């Protein structure tokens, strides 16, 4: 029933995906001078040094948040992709069945721990 546990947790599955090879494509903002359209299509750029950064800041007051910001780089992906000849929407999904198994555990602990909490 630990409130902060989740923070920790976070940075860890951060350093998992970092590692990850199908990390490449979302490790920094999309470049601009590569995709020079992107922001006519994704209102809201995301990307996992992001992500990262909004957590070691302390600005993420629950793992939801950060779960919604991670998720938010995958739905940018899916929307910008043309087709499946495309090897960076392919990374996509596998990198989010990755960060859905594990972060399940993350946000049912932080839930349980919250409603502990306010019994
Ligand atoms: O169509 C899609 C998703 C689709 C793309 C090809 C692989 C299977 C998933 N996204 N999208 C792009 N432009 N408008 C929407």
């Amino acid at each position: 029933y630990d409130i902060q546990a989740w923070k920790k947790q976070c940075e860890e599955l951060l350093n998992l995906i970092f590692q990850c090879e199908d990390s490449e494509p979302f490790r920094q903002p999309v470049d601009l001078l590569e995709y020079p359209d992107y922001r006519d299509i994704i209102d809201t750029p995301m990307d996992f040094a992001t992500v990262r950064e909004t957590l070691e800041a302390g600005n993420y007051e629950s793992p939801m948040e950060l779960c919604k910001d991670v998720r938010l780089i995958f739905s940018n992906s899916k929307a910008y992709t043309p087709s499946k000849r495309s090897r960076i929407y392919s990374m996509s999904l596998r990198l989010s069945a990755f960060f859905e198994e594990h972060i399940s555990s993350v946000l049912s602990d932080y839930k349980s721990a919250l409603r502990f909490h306010k019994r």
